[PDB]
């Protein structure tokens, strides 16, 4: 059982964590200042979003030099000190690895775009248009065609994401060797983990035939069907990860769940663990902007399908939130002032008793909410400007339809500054924050949470302890008591003849729970929103609105 199977991770979007120089952008110094806070919470390891030199058309996901640090975050010396200060606390760092595409300002692309005979030409994908139009019908995730004509050579380069994010050509051995050398540069600095963004799209289909209309309906899935993908990931492991001790994590965006085992089965020598989208997008329409009503029954059944593809040799991450999705309490909980803390704790109990390695998103430990967008600029983000181009400019929807829906699903919901206290701009910055702070910072902030044994924060800290001390709760098997139940989420975790029972009321009303025939409460480890723990030997539970609990059973 490697260290990573029982670790609890915390994801820090540095741009919005803590500013230390007034420019309104979070930075490395600000993260280094808060390690004590993170340690005190119980956090073993941090995954930071892209921290490399970038023009920031996509807040670090368009990388212009893989070997320099983002100017906004600090210098290489600031990154080294972060590493050092993490190590002092026996903490580990996972970095984000963005090698499906680079920025169009990367030196490689500047060279590549110069002529068709340039030595870098095949570091990207260049093709002639067909029939006066693009080379084929590929759509981009961030608006319009995935192909962009370059007047310099008259050909089109491929970009699955933004126009300023040209896809890297993995079919070219020289480029793969460069990528590997780049990974060693960071690994040699002692980085403990790497998360590969959109790891499933690295392999492109030879010939670039047009997508079928079915394929066009789910293009994301088509872009994960490159015929050399597993070949390339296995090569990366042989030449890189085999020689180091880091954990690898794949963001498997767009792939069908049944293919996930190919990425994570320890025996195949590709990656260690999976970030999947089935759960967190379980109520998102195919357009990635509308929502579809779902029940708890939908929620638990997805989790069960997801757990099942881990098998014996695979391993999952678990998360309810990240920098690409709405806030966990607003999305899966109830964010109204009277149910917010109660449901946030109930979500905490879920997160920390899932099988897999949990990732907690910055701010969820405080019960941070979605942002109340009013304006146009509140929504500012390459992906929504993409939705405008594809849905508004084309007359498929009105701006106000877009914004009503995007208010609920926008990435910007997760990127509002972390709420440290009740000072100006919640103590995030002394300047003017890059995105506005949520007004509810006056009720929802770290300083107020940490001082209160009854807070969301304190509930998270207690859960993390209980998990750290209970093997079954990280590496134990998982079993859903009743997948068709849409009121109360019940499951067991077991290891080595010990069994724990997690019960979570998802209704804002009293509910009852009857334990499995022959099973009885032995001890109560923790509850939220309960006025009294069950009696030793209880065969059922009386549950308050939003109540959660962990029990040892016999
Ligand atoms: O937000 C659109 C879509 O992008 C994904 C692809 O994995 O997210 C990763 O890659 C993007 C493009 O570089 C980034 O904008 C994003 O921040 C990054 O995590 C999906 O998760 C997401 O649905
Ligand atoms: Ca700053």
């Amino acid at each position: 059982a490697p260290w990573w199977k029982s670790a609890v991770f915390y994801q820090v979007y540095p741009r919005s964590f803590k500013d230390t120089n007034g420019d309104g952008i979070g930075d490395f110094k600000g993260l280094t200042e808060k390690l004590d806070y993170l340690k005190g919470l119980g956090i073993d390891a941090i995954w930071i979003n892209p921290h490399y030199a970038s023009p920031n058309t996509d807040n670090g996901y368009d990388i212009s030099d893989y070997r320099e640090v983002m100017k906004e975050y600090g210098t290489m010396e600031d990154f080294d000190r972060l590493m050092a200060e993490l190590k002092k606390r026996g903490m580990r760092l996972m970095v984000d690895v963005v090698i499906n595409h680079s920025s169009d300002q990367h030196e490689w692309f500047k060279s590549s775009r110069a002529s068709k005979d340039n030595p870098y030409r095949d570091y990207y994908f260049w093709r002639d248009g067909k029939d006066g139009h693009e080379p084929n019908n590929y759509p981009s995730f961030f608006g319009g065609s995935a192909w962009e004509k370059d007047p310099v050579t008259g050909q089109y380069y491929l970009h699955y994401f933004g126009r300023q994010q040209p896809d890297l050509n993995w079919d070219t051995p020289k480029l793969r060797e460069e990528l590997y050398a780049m990974l060693r540069f960071w690994l040699d600095k002692g980085v403990s983990g790497m998360r590969f963004a959109t790891v499933a799209t690295y392999s492109k289909t030879p010939g670039f035939p047009d997508l079928t209309p079915e394929q066009m309906k789910n293009f994301a899935e088509a872009y994960t069907q490159g015929p050399n993908l597993h070949r390339y990931l296995q090569e990366m492991h042989e030449k890189v990860f085999d020689h180091y001790d880091a954990v690898t994590a794949g963001e498997i965006f767009g792939a069908p769940l049944n293919q996930v085992p190919l990425f994570i089965d320890s025996r195949r020598k590709e990656l260690d663990m999976a970030f999947t989208f089935d759960l967190i997008r379980y109520d998102r329409a195919l357009d990635r902007w509308h929502t579809i009503p779902r029940t708890l029954a939908d929620f638990r059944q997805t989790i069960d399908k997801v757990d099942a593809i881990a098998g014996e040799y695979g391993w999952n991450t678990f998360f309810l939130g990240n920098h690409d999705n709405p806030r966990a309490v607003s999305h899966f909980g109830d964010d109204r002032p009277q149910w917010r803390e109660a449901s946030a704790k109930a979500l905490a109990t879920v997160t920390l008793t899932q099988r897999g390695t949990p990732f907690i998103f910055q701010g969820d430990e405080l019960g941070m909410t979605n942002y109340p967008f009013k304006t146009l600029q509140d929504f500012d983000d390459i992906e929504v400007k993409g939705f405008f181009q594809d849905y508004v400019e084309t007359g498929k929807a009105t701006a106000e339809e877009l914004l009503t829906n995007v208010a609920l699903t926008s990435r910007n919901n997760a990127r509002t500054p972390f709420q440290w206290d009740d000072s100006a701009n919640a103590g995030f910055t002394t300047g003017k924050p890059w995105l506005k702070v949520n007004p509810n910072y006056t009720e929802i902030n770290a300083a107020r949470e940490i001082g209160d044994p009854k807070s969301v924060y304190s509930f998270y800290r207690n859960l993390i302890s209980i998990r750290h001390e209970t093997p079954a709760l990280s590496t134990g098997s998982y079993r859903d008591i009743d997948p068709s139940n849409a009121d109360v989420y019940a499951y067991t975790r077991s290891q080595d003849g010990e069994t724990y029972l997690v019960v979570v009321n998802f209704k804002a009303e009293p509910r009852s729970f009857t334990l499995p025939d022959g099973m009885h409460i032995a001890e109560t480890l923790i509850e939220s929103s309960s006025p009294a723990a069950p009696a030793a030997g209880a065969a059922s539970l009386e549950l308050q609105p939003w109540q959660s609990g962990i029990y040892k059973v016999k």
